[PDB]
């Protein structure tokens, strides 16, 4: 749970981690569950 913590910091913080966290976790969310519900 500490390295997850770490991540999140990171992309509250860091501009990657951040947008990241929003742009890949919407992408793997969103294309992984949403993906995976459309295609």
């Amino acid at each position: 749970a500490k390295a997850a913590f770490d991540s999140l910091q990171a992309s509250a913080t860091e501009y990657i981690g951040y947008a990241w966290a929003m742009v890949v976790v919407i992408v793997g969310a969103t294309i992984g569950i949403k993906l995976f519900k459309k295609f």
